[PDB]
């Protein structure tokens, strides 16, 4: 976000105000606090109920040339009086500082030259808000691409919004001109005009200025890819120029959809006079309803805060009503903000805390929100549809909020839930009642009242009707081993009833498990609501013990059947929902279909079209509910799915791995399934063997870290550096989320997949963080683990100060290497760790991501030892590295005196280290070599050497210039750098002739 970056150069100001105290330099202290306010400024115009992205981008623009102008004059200072060692080691770290910080405004400034010429642009044109609308839509559909980027490298994010802003304008403009309407061509002309000059569109034809802004949107897409990690990464693994053309005319197919939407919606807001005259537009109905289609996927939070704000700019009120609505708003962006922040990393407190404050935040959002919904409805000055329109948005940005506050009100549950838990045990019927309601209540659930507060109804009114529900327990069997409790919650207006069903399995004293499950109706058996496990005070042992006997239980096939039961019931009644809306066709999609079948050449109806699909959709059906009817019939030897089973599981037992498309293929060839299918039952097909699939597989799993925990317990204890409650816990959270896995694999695969990637992921994050937090004493910000669980890969980084510690402590003992590598390979004894594991060894053994160079990722851990020229580049680093370790211990020894100059010199050498070696460019061209001449290759390669001698030789005069008046460090220094340039150049000249492998 932007919010971390604030705040890390606040801390960064703060650090340059502290170490400009103690060397004595009063007379810039007020400018670098003159640069603290600008960025509090900054900060606050964050969360303000104006926030303008042009606005907002010139104040930070501003800020980092201020930031730029004092660290120039601190280096004035510096140089031009008298210095000591101290004061010319902050001198060169300055310098570094002031390079990063000079690169990030360049970033700045090319966004803020797009933001003024898109500005610029719509104020021409007469139709102001319009570059508000279309950044809003960009950042709404590439936030996700953008911000991982700006959390990691923040000019690299600046760069690509900026060209895939250009892009989207490019095509928006490339279809205007296309459009039949004549005023929009009219507009499209004078815009064209205004970006090129009067010649140039007054002697061109309006298909040919289409092809041109295409060609142009192509280049900017091509820029955008070039600056992204994500886009290069996709561009990269295509291969081929073709592949490279298929991609591109993806993105462009992509991008002309999204331009299309946004035309649609743009095309409806309509100008309404302003409180001082100015024309303002606000949507339609049919803009809203896009808007809450957006909310209801996971998107379109910028949309509708910024719908807000112009409803609000648009409107005449009283002074304290405008007042109260701004000031509501204000409040709700600062809980976001504050949500946000309570719910990442840099959250020190206990749960306890983080749970109160997530509830405070929430609690602020919903009175913020409630404030506006009563502002608006006090207003009479709009029709009744628009209102309503504005008040589904309002309740579906709320249920989204709500849903992230249960999620994480679900995740501290094990704090959260033994005190209910004792208390619901050690009760009578009316305390159990109210137990269960201040259990509920705890754990938020606050998606099915909301729902609920739809109609409108207050909160004594949920509490009487809580009060005055009906519960019955029943005893599964004389141990009481499981308790199930029915609870039936029933709405008199909306005539419906809700079924709760919550099972307490008693491991034994002080433990158990909990389901929680929600049902529409009684009478319903798909749960519409989700299926929620958690385990509560269980050891790792009883935990472990329960998934053995679940599995046992499983094995007959009774829970594997009601689960695939439920998911078929699911998909029918899916498919049912979707055939019901066939006479509510959208009209763009519609269009779509019938662009799509014309561009074959062939001039076909859409009735064919229309009946293809309902044959293809009615022939899903069918199938779907002849696997049903198979499933609900008796068990027999002679049923095939009984025989499909054994099979699955017996090539799951010899190999180990199966594909989802062999799976597929052996389902098809014992169904006898004809090969010319529609490619609807085909893809059902397929569903089904991937759950399945995906079931099995877990089992599996947990079968498997069952067996390795059991056998190495005791030697993670000793490498990881946990205690028995440490580890403990870890593999409870890992199981809970196993359990939860398996009991939520009905949704389908993908979500089966993905929960128990993120436990693996989890679980290895987690032994990791303790091992280095233990044996090397690293504050808990100095190593960070990012996990993604939607692709599953796992990072490494290291401060520079982290990293140059890390060495020297390595090189003053290599235990500390070996442990390392004990611990990696006793995680590697998993089967089921092998693969991120060994990416995981060798990304720390390059320093660099994996998907940045694409020469490694197919790359193992054994490739590391049968590759000469891979070996021969980690020896290279590996001795490079040593050197500077060496460097930096006899350089500590010479200046025992002065721990600050030691602390700098640590912090110059790790940076450089971080930027000259380790930058990616030098890795790529060292070895990505496809489709080069050898010649081009070997020149490339000794251009990147010399480079690097270069910038060794710069650092040795600075370095030798700075220690010029201690003895010691200037023969330390003159001993140690040329053992560097020696061995880059024996590096170099060495003929790579060997180092080929070309076999004779």
């Amino acid at each position: 976000a932007v919010y971390f970056l604030l705040l890390d150069l606040r801390a960064e100001v703060d650090e340059e105000i502290a170490w400009a105290r103690r060397l004595g330099l009063d007379d810039l202290v007020a400018a670098l606090e003159a640069v603290r306010a600008l960025i509090e400024g900054a900060l606050a115009t964050l969360e303000s109920a104006d926030f303008d992205y042009l606005e907002f981008t010139q104040r930070l623009a501003d800020a980092l040339s201020s930031l730029v102008r004092v660290y120039d004059d601190l280096i004035a200072r510096l140089e031009e009086q008298p210095a000591t060692t101290l004061r010319r080691a902050y001198r060169i770290l300055l310098e570094y500082r002031r390079k990063e910080v000079r690169e990030l405004l360049e970033a700045v400034q090319e966004l803020r030259d797009v933001l003024e010429t898109l500005e610029r642009l719509s104020r021409r044109l007469g139709r102001p808000d319009f570059a508000g609308w279309l950044v809003s839509f960009v950042l709404d559909h590439y936030g996700e691409l953008v911000a991982p980027d700006i959390l990691t490298n923040p000019a690299k994010g600046f760069r690509a919004l900026a060209h895939l802003l250009r892009a989207f304008l490019y095509v928006l403009l490339a279809l205007k001109l296309r459009s039949p309407d004549e005023e929009l061509r009219e507009e499209a002309r004078r815009a064209v005009a205004f970006l090129y000059g009067e010649e140039f569109v007054k002697a061109h034809s309006d298909e040919e200025l289409a092809e041109l802004l295409l060609e142009r949107a192509r280049e900017a897409i091509l820029e955008a890819a070039r600056y992204n990690s994500a886009l290069r990464e996709e561009f990269d693994a295509a291969g081929g120029p073709e592949g490279r053309e298929a991609w591109l005319e993806r993105q462009l197919l992509r991008l002309r959809g999204l331009v299309e939407r946004f035309l649609e919606l743009w095309e409806n807001s309509e100008l309404r006079a302003g409180p001082d005259g100015e024309l303002v537009a606000v949507p339609g109905v049919k803009g809203l309803e896009i808007i809450k289609k957006l909310l209801e996927e996971g998107k379109g939070v910028n949309l509708a805060l910024w719908t807000l704000g112009r409803l609000l700019r648009a409107l005449d009120l009283s002074p304290e009503a405008r007042a109260a609505y701004e000031a509501a708003l204000e409040a709700l962006r600062r809980a976001r903000l504050q949500l946000q922040y309570v719910q990442s990393e840099r959250y020190e407190g206990s749960d306890r805390e983080r749970a109160e404050a997530i509830r405070a935040a929430f609690e602020t959002i919903r009175a913020a929100a409630e404030t506006i919904r009563a502002v608006i409805e006090a207003d009479t000055s709009l029709p009744a549809e628009l209102k309503a329109a504005y008040i589904e948005v309002i309740y579906a940005y709320l249920l989204q909020v709500a849903r992230e506050v249960r999620d994480a009100l679900w995740r501290l549950a094990e704090e959260i839930l033994p005190e209910y838990i004792e208390k619901f045990f050690k009760g009578s019927e009316e305390e159990q009642r109210l137990t269960l309601y201040e259990l509920l209540r705890a754990l938020g659930e606050d998606y099915f009242f909301l729902d609920l507060e739809k109609e409108g109804y207050s909160e004594e009114e949920l509490r009487e009707l809580f009060r005055n529900a009906k519960l019955e327990v029943i005893n599964a069997d004389e141990s009481g081993k499981i308790k199930l409790y029915n609870l039936i919650l029933d709405a008199k207006k909306l005539n419906r009833k809700v079924l709760i069903k919550i099972t307490l399995t008693e491991l034994s004293e002080g433990s158990y498990i909990i389901t929680i499950e929600v049902f529409k109706s009684p009478d319903a058996e798909i749960p519409e609501y989700e299926i929620r496990v958690a385990a509560v005070g269980a050891t790792s042992e009883e935990i472990l013990k329960y998934l053995e006997e679940l599995k046992e239980k499983a094995k007959e096939g009774e829970l594997i059947r009601e689960l695939l039961l439920l998911y078929v019931d699911r998909q029918i009644a899916e498919l049912e929902e979707k055939v019901a809306n066939a006479d509510k066709i959208d009209p763009v999609v519609a269009r779509l279909a019938i662009e799509e079948a014309r561009a074959r050449g062939e001039e076909l109806t859409e009735a064919d079209v229309i009946e293809g699909t309902r044959a293809g959709y009615q022939a899903a059906l069918d199938v779907l509910r002849r696997i049903k009817a198979e499933l609900e019939k008796e068990k027999s030897p002679e049923n095939p799915f009984y025989q499909f089973y054994d099979k699955l599981t017996e090539k799951l037992k010899e190999k180990g791995f199966v594909s989802e498309e062999e799976a597929f293929e052996i389902a098809r060839e014992t169904f006898g399934f004809p090969a010319d299918l529609p490619p609807l039952a085909a893809a059902a097909l397929r569903d089904f063997a991937s759950t399945v699939l995906t079931i099995l597989e877990i089992f599996k799993t947990a079968e498997d870290f069952s067996k390795w925990y059991k056998e190495n317990k005791e030697k993670l204890i000793e490498l990881a550096g946990l205690s028995e409650e440490e580890l403990d816990k870890i593999v409870r959270k890992t199981l809970t989320l196993l359990l939860e896995a398996l009991a939520r694999s009905v949704f389908g695969s993908k979500l089966g997949r993905e929960l128990l990637n993120e436990a693996l992921g989890t679980f290895i994050k987690e032994l990791l963080e303790s091992f280095f937090r233990t044996h090397y004493g690293l504050t808990r910000g100095d190593a960070v683990i990012d996990f993604d669980a939607k692709t599953g890969i796992l990072s490494l980084r290291f401060t520079p100060r982290a990293y140059a510690r890390i060495r020297v402590k390595e090189y003053r003992d290599p235990s500390l290497g070996e442990k390392f590598d004990n611990l990696l390979d006793v995680l590697s004894s998993n089967p089921s760790l092998k693969g991120q594991v060994d990416r995981l060894r060798v990304s720390y053994a390059f320093g660099t991501p994996v998907g940045t160079t694409p020469a490694l990722r197919d790359a193992t851990a054994e490739d590391l030892e049968t590759d000469p020229r891979l070996k021969r580049h980690r020896d290279f680093i590996e001795e490079v590295e040593n050197l500077y370790a060496e460097l930096l211990i006899r350089l500590e020894e010479a200046l025992k005196d002065e721990p600050e100059t030691v602390e700098i010199l640590t912090e110059i050498i790790g940076r450089h280290l971080k930027e000259v070696i380790h930058d990616p460019d030098v890795i790529n061209a060292l070895l990505d070599r496809r489709d080069l001449s050898p010649e081009e290759f070997a020149a490339r390669a000794r251009a990147v050497l010399d480079e690097i001698i270069a910038e060794e030789k710069k650092l040795q005069e600075k370095l030798l210039e700075a220690v010029e008046d201690n003895p010691e460090a200037k023969k330390i220094v003159e001993e140690i750098f040329p053992k560097i340039i020696a061995t880059i150049e024996r590096y170099r000249e060495w003929p790579e002739r060997e180092l080929a492998g070309l076999p004779l």
